[PDB]
C-alpha cells in the first residue's frame, strides 16, 4: 500500500500539471478566437459598406 | 493515510476526465481557429482585389 500511494500521489501531481497546461493553452486560444470573430466581423462590415456605396453611385451615375 | 488515499485515487479519476474534456475542447479550438484564419486571409485577399479594382475605375479622365 505505500509504494502505491506514493506512485498514486506522484501521477496526480503529473495530472494536475498537464491539466493546467492545457487549461492556460485554452484561455490563449479563447482569446485568440475573440480577436480573429471580432476583426473579421468588421471587415466583413467595412467591406460591405464601401461596395454598397460604389454600386449606389454607379446607379445614380448610370442615371444619365 | 487511508483517507488521503482515497481520496487522492478519485482525484486522479476525475482529472483524467477533465483531461479528456480539456483536450476535446482543444481541437474544436483549433479547428475553429483555423477556419476562421483561413476566412480572415480570403476577406484580406478580396479587400486588397477591391481597393485595386476601386483605384482603376478612377480612370476618371
Amino acid at each position: 500500500l505505500p509504494d502505491l500511494c506514493s506512485w498514486e500521489e506522484a501521477q496526480l501531481s503529473s495530472q494536475l500539471y498537464r491539466n493546467k497546461q492545457l487549461q492556460d493553452t485554452l484561455v490563449q486560444k479563447e482569446e485568440e478566437l475573440a480577436r480573429l470573430h471580432e476583426e473579421n466581423n468588421h471587415l466583413r462590415q467595412y467591406l460591405n459598406s464601401a461596395l454598397v456605396k460604389c454600386e449606389e453611385e454607379k446607379a445614380k451615375k448610370e442615371l444619365s
